């Protein structure tokens, strides 16, 4: 039992249950704030749902039936009485908030018959048909029979025929005879079912509908997409309805305590007077600034303006808020924290931090981690912008730099390549169809809409780049061209960014906020783990080190081997037929080598450094062009012959598990001489010349037994030295291991008696774990993702369930034979926020990602400790 | 009397008195730290020197050979004896360091004859000979009889007839050949006057030298570059000599516990084994960085490290600081609060603060107010670099992007117009005699020097740009050209950085980290005086804000009367015979100017906008070349005659004083009413479109009478009341005046009868005051300063002796009348941290400058707060 709640039975607490908005919904109410009445259907009431073969239940559909009888009893009204309906709103809320996905239906109960007793109950036709006419629309596309194509075709022929321009301008006839119209497409747009014209065919087919929808294609990839495990499931609220469509002295809008796009504090948001909500001001209609209701209304500015702080006092955080004012009437529909923008966030967490409504540690815990990759958005070249064709103007919706070929559909914008291919979204609006296309581009670019509306809000949301409410383009897709200002498009390539301005751009870098750098910091104070970046070059090293990294955890050696002027070295390696020609080959590039590793300790001005040995199999040395091999052979006196045949001699079925790695340095023990005196002549010589010390960290890849990591340690050490023949340095290094097999994780206890340290690559660790090659799996990944087999991507998640066992299990061994055994990661996963709170409850030293993931997983380890401790 | 202090009887406070650093030198003295015990002959003794007509008193000379004997029983060894002298430092110190400016010799106490017994009593003649060479070379260079030029002409030959290298190659031979040589050079560069033998004629001498200093060409104009009144005085100190020029294990070294130029944290600093302090290390044979000398001296190293750390502590800020080692004996010289660059400055803040040692109370204090002009300057543009010529690698002393025509002297740096004419200072090495062609260069480019260099450090001070120690440039006055990797130049256009790189580029704009922004926090909370800005766009409006500005404090409306698609309709005006005509030529412009008003009104988001009514005499409007005169009665009818006949008529003899400002109003109201509907009606509008309160700020400039005020203010009401017709809006705005006339400031409490605020334009009440026209001035104000007339220059630093009394009772009185009268600044003053702190004082309610000053008021007015509460 207890499949409905009461809105005066709950909290922000049961969120879980009462989902989001209704935890909000309860909490507001129990607060007093001007709210109508209603109930909330909990998300395990759709679990309920999916779990019963998707079926309400006698238990459920009861139970609601029975809510809306306190309804009625709770307000005069009845549930679609004939002469005066109860007409309620139903709209979907999950646990997680979530943006231009959320089904809603206003003015539910009512039918051909009402929609009479409620003209009479109100004097108002034009009103009543109104709602009517809209709620006909809505439940037919929430509860999807048909689309919003054929609907605003007839409001518009309407208003044509009509000549007069606004849905607003209808009478209660025209009204009635759209309504008419409407209905008329619901039953073509079905099984020529005429609609429904039993409230409680409605409500149920509504509570119903949202469920369903909850297990949709999109849904599904906006849950991937948004790290929403989909096993939560949406509720449906239900309540009393108010009318923001009652006429001129009522009206609806949407409205935030703080810039949702600059944190910049001060009411924000939109609204129109008569007008749906959901619908209306989300959209077309021009809508007006919610601070000029202060000039319209000011009775009711005072009031809404009172009460929105009293809100942000209450959830001590800025809020989304859905009000409506019914006949001078004010109401609070909706609170929710907003959806920021990663600079608003960082903005207005300071802010709250500096005004007192909040400590630093939740300051903390309340970025999105994920988000700071927002900061690090190239943004617009100034000379560039400067010099640049201004051929639009418009809504600064989500804060960016756009720049990238124009497409007309989601459906080409991500098929043109997800959202790095420079593609801009080119829109008169979008909706949850959208969403995908939308993830995909650089921005988007809307023809009409306001700050509040669709994709003004999910670009905030996904951070994407947002020009709204673009009049003047003249779109078509049937030419797939647009109009601006003089120049016509066809799939062209536009530019643009927030901050108003389009036009016909060089990108360059961040620039961080201090309020980046004070959320930078405070992170610092709770962080636990420590963040070394991976980086193989030292412009690279130089921009971690400055994003805050602490070292280098994989120093990658490939390029040392792969660079022009040293290629043929390893080539003639390769080809030698004696250790003794082929420790020569090395030999000559100890010097280029030596000199990577100094500009890098150089850099790292005695930040550790994590170098890792050879890597791939020596296939990826040689050339497969038989071109390119018929030059080195030429460059070596062998045949074309002699050359790919050795090639073919190299060539591998699964080259993930071939010969490499490690096994490379049991075979051929040179590469890891070579290595060693690479590195280490070069921190000797650094520690001479700068006089700061230097620890070299040594990690041998690939190992899967400790006999054999002990190989390739032995003859690591001897060098190491024989090395100290300069001042017999006795520089300490630290010889570790990459943990990316299975074997390794397992045998980890043993590993450790010869490993100094355990570096975690969950990267192999997870393709070897699962089985499956990254390179491949896409071929399959999606229809798991689709079939919901894998909610989330496991080389961009770390595998908690599997792979995250291996990893744990090996620091647990590990350290039973290395107590102060150092672990570390240094997969993408370091950069995954979650993955980190893993590895920092796991129990490793630290992790490892990109120059820029850094700040991510600065944040990340913060709240890691933040939230467990 | 106590014109001498010994180091064992002050602290860091008598400051005063014994100089900077003296006191630290006291205090460490206090602390136990290994110093040369010594004594200081307080800065007041320089004044007594001064005031006495340039002797030095008995009372103070013998008092100096007094603290001298203390020394000598102090310490076994007298004061010149034949076998075994005393031979001390003199080293001058004012009461606010002030780098590339202090006065040093070292060895003083060496003669013909001691040089003998000193080698003789040390076994080592390559020593004495090395220190007596040293030493006649410093004394008249220092004591300046001659200079630098004649004897690194001297050490050179001496190096290259010997085929040896280094001076550190001479032998006791070749030293005392070297040291016969110089002192023929000091009698040659004299009165014939043979070097004086005699330790105390040589002690007095050097006391005396420094005195006489400090009322140097070059000191005034670095004492007024640098904010330091010339009544302070030097003091100077005597300490017992330690040496670093005793061999291989004995050596010299300056360093600073933090970046001097990052505040990035960790010891950086250079040093010279075997070598002298104050002379060697701080240029020429190229210096290990301090942290080399854990290799080499790894005992000293540990101790020097744990003795920086307890100093930092200490002093609770980064130390810049001199030591010695003499034979394994580690000698603290003395000790500084480093120089930091603003970037570093910032930095180190934000670290104490976060480390603990300091509170954001103390770190706002502590930064230069003045200096965050630095943070604002125009970076490198990215792409600009990226394909930019690097011809030059080199020591990034002096963070910033330089970019400017090459010059080989101040000068000539200085002649091609100071720090904006984008001039390079290109130099071997620079000097004190440098200074102003430093001060005015976009960045110096040295070919010898450290960090520790005197340009390092010099420019880190000013903040310019400099990149030091470039050995491969190959340079030439005669010819008066530079080589660099391959490229010949001659006072050509060259560009540089700090991050190494000299190149054969575009500047962009800043990016404040948030060291900066935590910073500008703290002042924030702890400011009272408001920061508005002054500026006429709103893209200067933009950035303001941006910066931190709460507004405007002066709106200039010129320029809407200026602007070409403007101009004509002023110059109607003018040339017009009838109010009516005139009234009418007016009125086209209302509509350009309501515009203007629009927009600024919108970017301010309802922060006040000072509006500042028409300035200018009318003559400005006018055009004076008979070209354009000919256009305009062309364009209007008249006769060429008729046109500049009446340009002639507009022409004043002083028109800074003239017919202008307010006593336009006075005779063409229209102006003030024009103006005031331009303003009302933008207003009303940007409140009806947004719905924001605007509350306009109109002010009448120069008024010099409550009448006269009175008369223009009844003019602006009587429209700003016409104006409220659309919606009689009952806006309230508010009329103020301009104080920038000394009656105003005599009459204020009568000003105030009308006037609903002040606003100080301390540009012309400075100009009034004085007597003196800005354009004119510059004809004798250097004179004024090379006299002393004038330490500051009163344009730039408000007199607050004579300026800011006419400010200060015009508070007092307006508030006799006004009690709740808001006052303001907007001259340059405004971002004049001095200024500032005086306007805060004084009880001002709001100051105003730059958008690019801003942060400078913002963190001043903070300072300002806390020092004054």
């Amino acid at each position: 039992a207890k499949w409905v709640y009461k809105f005066e039975e709950g909290n922000a607490s049961m969120r879980n249950l009462l989902g989001g908005k209704g935890c909000n919904l309860a909490e507001m109410t129990i607060l007093g704030m001007p709210i109508p009445q209603g109930f909330t259907v909990t998300t395990e009431a759709c679990t309920e749902y999916y779990n019963s073969g998707k079926q309400i239940t006698q238990e459920i559909q009861d139970q609601i039936f029975e809510a809306i009888t306190w309804l009625e009893e709770l307000n005069g009204k009845k549930f679609g009485d004939t002469e005066d309906p109860l007409l309620v709103s139903v709209r979907s809320a999950a646990r997680a908030s979530m943006p231009g996905m959320m089904d809603t239906i206003l003015n539910l109960g009512l039918n051909d018959v009402a929609v009479e007793g409620f003209a009479k109950k109100t004097g108002n036709p034009r009103f009543a048909y109104d709602s009517y006419r809209r709620f006909i629309q809505m439940y037919s596309d929430v509860v999807m029979e048909v689309p919003k194509s054929h609907f605003e075709k007839i409001i518009d022929a309407m208003k044509e025929e009509k000549g007069v321009h606004f849905d607003t301008d209808l009478t209660a006839d025209d009204l009635k005879e759209l309504a008419e119209k409407f209905k008329a497409v619901y039953k073509e747009a079905m099984n020529g079912e005429e609609f429904p014209q039993e409230p409680k065919d409605q409500l149920m087919g509504a509570v119903k509908a949202v469920f369903r929808s909850w297990d949709n294609p999109r849904a599904i990839v906006y849950r991937r997409m948004n790290d929403i495990p989909g096993d939560w499931g949406t509720a449906v609220n239900v309540q009393t309805m108010v009318f923001g469509n009652k006429g001129e002295t009522s009206g609806t809008g949407v409205a935030f305590t703080r810039n949702p796009s600059t944190g910049e504090k001060g009411i924000y948001g939109e609204y129109l007077i008569n007008a749906q909500g959901e619908d209306v001001v989300a959209g077309v209609r021009t809508p007006q600034p919610i601070t000029q209701l202060e000039n319209d209304m000011p009775d009711c500015y005072k009031q809404f303006m009172d009460l929105a702080m009293k809100l942000e006092k209450h959830f001590r955080d800025m809020q989304d808020m859905e009000f409506t004012i019914e006949e001078g009437k004010l109401y609070f529909l909706q609170t929710a924290n907003g959806k920021r923008t990663a600079p608003a966030a960082l903005q207005i967490a300071c802010d709250l931090v500096d005004e007192g409504m909040i400590t630093e540690e939740e300051a903390v815990v309340r970025i999105e981690a994920k988000s700071l990759d927002q900061l690090l958005h190239p943004t617009f070249n100034p000379a560039a912008l400067k010099a640049g064709e201004v051929i639009g103007s418009a809504l600064p919706a989500s804060p960016g730099a756009a720049a990238g070929k124009v497409y007309f559909t989601a459906d080409e914008a991500k098929a043109a390549h997800e959202k790095g291919e420079r593609v801009i979204l080119v829109r008169l609006e979008t909706s949850p169809e959208d969403i995908e296309g939308m993830h995909a581009a650089e921005g988007i670019l809307t023809v009409r809409g306001g700050m509040t509306s669709h994709a003004a809000v999910v670009a905030r949301g996904m951070g994407t780049c947002c020009v709204s409410g673009c009049g003047e383009i003249k779109i078509n897709e049937e030419a797939k061209t647009f109009e601006l200002g003089g120049h016509t498009f066809a799939e062209g390539d536009y530019i643009s960014l927030d901050g108003s301005t389009g036009k016909i751009i060089e990108t360059q870098e961040a620039s961080v906020s201090g309020s980046f750098e004070r959320i930078m910091v405070w992170a610092d104070k709770f962080r636990t783990l420590k963040v070394r970046t991976n980086a193989d070059t030292p412009e690279d090293t130089l921009n971690a080190v400055k994003l805050g990294a602490e070292g280098i955890g994989l120093c990658r050696t490939e390029h040392m081997f792969f660079e022009a002027d040293r290629i043929m070295k390893i080539r003639k390696m390769i080809l030698s037929d004696s250790v003794e020609a082929r420790e020569e080959a090395l030999n000559e590039l100890i010097p280029f080598q030596k000199g990577d590793f100094k500009a890098m300790y150089k850099a790292l001005e005695g930040r550790p450094m994590t170098v890792r040995y050879l890597d791939p199999p020596l296939h990826e040395f040689v050339p497969h062009t038989e071109e390119e091999q018929a030059e080195l052979a030429k460059n070596m006196g062998l045949t074309l012959a002699e050359v790919k045949a050795k090639v073919d001699e190299l060539h591998e079925f699964n080259p993930m598990m071939g010969h490499r790695g490690c096994r490379l340095a049991v075979t051929y023990p040179e590469i890891a001489k070579m290595q060693t005196r690479a590195v280490m002549e070069a921190a000797i010589e650094v520690k001479e010349e700068t006089g700061i010390d230097i620890v070299p960290e040594i990690m041998i890849p690939l190992v899967g037994e400790k006999k054999e990591l002990k190989f390739v340690k032995d003859v690591v050490v001897e060098v190491a030295e024989q090395v100290k023949k300069e001042k017999g340095s006795d520089m300490q290094y630290h010889i570790g291991t990459m943990i990316e097999i299975p074997r390794a994780a397992l045998t980890a206890d043993a590993i450790a008696e010869e490993a100094e340290f355990f570096s975690f690559g969950t990267n192999d660790l997870t393709q070897m774990t699962f089985g499956f090659s990254r390179d491949d799996a896409g071929k399959f990944l999606d229809s798991y993702y689709k079939a919901k087999i894998y909610e989330s991507d496991p080389f961009a998640r770390l595998d908690q369930t599997g792979v995250g066992q291996l990893v744990e299990m090996a620091v647990k061994k590990g350290r039973q034979t290395r107590p102060g055994l150092k672990c570390g990661i240094c997969g993408e996963h370091g950069g995954d926020p979650s993955s980190v709170e893993f590895c920092h409850k796991v129990g490793l030293n630290y992790v490892s990602c990109s120059p820029f993931r850094v700040p991510i997983a600065r944040l990340a380890a913060a709240q890691a400790a933040l939230n467990n401790k």
